[PDB]
């Protein structure tokens, strides 16, 4: 597969990982709060990333996509 960036990389560091669970099962699936709690995030990138983080929890499934290429 393919990925491109048509902006800028963007990544989250541990501190941000474990602050968002944190607000997570406290104020819930609410991202307006959340976003807050960090501060260093927003309500978007929370939005989007929350998908993110399940997405690697369980292994590649519904995508149905492997890191494998053509061989030689």
């Amino acid at each position: 597969g393919s990925s491109g960036s048509s902006g800028y990389s963007v990544k989250w560091t541990i501190e941000e990982k474990e602050l968002f669970e944190q607000g997570l099962a406290k104020f819930g699936r609410r991202w307006t709060k959340i976003s807050k709690l960090i501060g260093s995030r927003t309500v978007l990138q929370v939005k989007s990333y929350a998908r993110q983080y399940f997405k690697n929890k369980v292994k590649c499934g519904l995508d149905k996509e492997t890191p494998n290429q053509k061989t030689g």
